[PDB]
């Protein structure tokens, strides 16, 4: 089988995608975050504090016929950013554009951070990372992508993120309509969790590409893209007036500006994120100062090849016994 459903950008910066998902029975549709860097499935629900919850559709177990408490198992869940929130679990049915999974786990949160709570558009995330990093206990849950891989047609999910537009997530099958030319297969490392592979370099603009290795996980979840210093340096030093703002909290640029694209390598095949892409507007309403789309890791300890990059490709994760990750232009 397979299944297919469109993703939507929240705002007008693309600052995250939301897709519709359906839980229950009878259905409960939300629109979930779709994240391959995380690898719980959890959502607002009606056991979700009161004062914690501004506008989100809420999951109500009781209201669904297959729903299950899972019994005594807890989940607690910080992300990167600072981003956290916890609860019990539950088992449900879960159908994501017609491909439906019974028994998957359904973290009900109890408790979610301020971050969460003032984004009214997104109900929860759905990690698509591998399961070794799901944090239900005591009992650990697989995700939505494992649970369905056996009956998938191929055990392979897309990503096909627009710019300031609508795009699609496929399961189960490759879309060769969906992008030019070939696509280019890379090895990934599954050691830490994370779809983790090697950039094979880079070039900013029409300049020389640089050959170096540039291992980094390939996140849907995360919205920029965040690379070494050495490399984000090169970059910001084409722009007039760029700088590392302290008080900003990254490099910021004149938002007169114009910038130049960034070209990453995936093998010996590059993938080109146009300028406009990296423009992430004012830093606050009527500044001129605006916000750059491609950032340093130093401070993370890993680098993010978030959506700024994503989004300029047709990637694919395949989830076969040996994982690797195909990128192809679009
Ligand atoms: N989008 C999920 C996510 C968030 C943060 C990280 C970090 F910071 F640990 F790299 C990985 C994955």
């Amino acid at each position: 089988s397979t299944g297919s459903a469109t993703t939507t950008p929240i705002d007008s910066l693309d600052d995250a995608y939301i897709t519709p998902v359906q839980i229950g029975t009878p259905a409960q549709t939300l629109n979930l975050d779709f994240d391959t860097g995380s690898s719980d499935l959890w959502v607002f629900s009606s056991e979700t504090t009161a004062s914690e919850v501004d506008g989100q559709t809420i999951y109500t177990p009781s209201k669904s016929t297959t729903a299950k408490l899972l019994s005594g198992a807890t989940w607690s869940i910080s992300y990167g950013d600072g981003s956290s929130s916890s609860g019990d679990v539950y088992t449900d049915t879960v159908s994501v554009g017609g491909l439906t999974v019974t028994g998957q786990a359904v973290e009900s949160a109890k408790k979610v951070s301020s971050s969460f709570t003032e984004d009214s558009t997104i109900d929860g995330l759905l990690g698509l990372a591998f399961s070794t990093l799901n944090t239900v206990s005591p009992t650990q849950q697989k995700t939505f992508f494992d649970n369905a891989k056996a009956s998938l047609d191929s055990p392979v999910f897309t990503a096909d993120l627009g710019y300031h537009a609508p795009g699609t997530y496929n399961f189960g099958f490759i879309d060769t309509t969906a992008y030019t030319g070939s696509i280019t297969y890379t090895a990934v490392s599954t050691k830490q969790g994370f779809w983790e592979w090697t950039s094979t370099g880079y070039a900013v603009g029409s300049g020389t590409f640089k050959s170096t290795s540039i291992d980094g996980i390939a996140d849907t979840g995360t919205t920029l893209l965040y690379l070494p210093a050495t490399v984000v340096s090169a970059y910001w030093a084409q722009v007039s007036g760029a700088k590392s703002s302290s008080s900003v909290g990254g490099y910021v640029f004149p938002c007169s500006a114009t910038l130049p694209s960034f070209t990453f390598g995936v093998g010996s095949a590059r993938i080109v994120i146009p300028g406009d892409y990296i423009d992430f507007g004012p830093i606050s309403t009527g500044s001129s100062s605006c916000f750059g789309g491609i950032q340093s890791s130093a401070g993370i300890g890993i680098n993010i090849f978030g959506d700024v990059a994503l989004k300029a490709a047709f990637v694919v994760f395949n989830g076969a016994t040996t994982p690797t990750l195909g990128f192809a232009s679009k």
